[PDB]
DNA sequence: CCCCACCCCCTTTAGTACTTATGCCTGGTTATAGATACATTGAAACCCCTTTTATAGGCGCCTTTTTTTTTT
């Protein structure tokens, strides 16, 4: 295809070990927000890397806007190392990625409706609902958001080669369906 | 002094008409069992809260602009 997505975001939980007092965290934790009363966590950003945490009571958290498995495992840890600054027996285990984004440009427009009659086993198109076309891949089992600008969204990865790998068996079928 | 006649009685039983109690059946409302109106406390079942990064239509709602109609 000659083309390589970009990685856009990715969520990872990370176990802390140890119960927290969201109402002390949100106190003592700048960039904070807490309203209980429409979410139980308590909602935290940092600037490098850009993410954004959602910590809970049971000491669990998932970490979000990564854009690589590095600045994931890196946020995750400041996060960590935040709420024990503040007081608990907060520890950095369990690190796991639980989904990654990707995005692509294939340059040219696509035809989706075409698209859509071809692989009606795997693709829902309705631009009432929603303008862009989405393809439920098997292998890798990766959802893609098909647009008729070229523009691809691919998700529902664990490892960045699922979205790699996701792409280029799409790439024929995209240029198939090429308005030229 | 004797005979005959008259008066007074008790004997018990058969008749059908008239009165009283029992069985009959009949018009209210009261006392029973269960469900209904429904209302009870009990509980489970429900949506609700923390966000991200990109794609791109439709969606509703805001203040400022231009056009049309009315009045003087």
């Amino acid at each position: 295809s000659g083309i390589v997505p970009t990685l856009q975001n990715i969520v990872a939980t990370v176990t802390l070990g140890c119960r927290l007092d969201l109402k002390t965290v949100a106190l003592h934790a700048r960039n904070a927000e807490y309203n209980p009363k429409r979410f139980a966590a308590v909602i935290m950003r940092i600037r490098e890397p850009k993410t954004t945490a959602l910590i809970f009571a049971s000491g669990k958290m998932v970490v979000t806007g990564a854009k690589s498995e590095d600045d994931s495992k890196l946020a995750s840890r400041k996060y960590a190392r935040i709420i024990q600054k503040i007081g608990f027996a907060a520890k950095f285990t369990d690190f796991k990625i639980q989904n990654i984004v990707g995005s692509c440009d294939v340059k040219f427009p696509i035809r989706l409706e075409g698209l859509a009659f071809s692989h009606g086993t795997f693709s829902s198109y309705e631009p009432e609902l929603f303008p862009g076309l989405i393809y439920r891949m098997v292998k890798p089992k990766i959802v893609l958001l098909i647009f008729v600008s070229g523009k691809i969204v691919l998700t529902g990865a664990k490892q960045r080669e699922e979205i790699y790998q996701a792409f280029e068996a799409i790439y024929p079928v995209l240029s198939e369906f090429r308005k030229m």
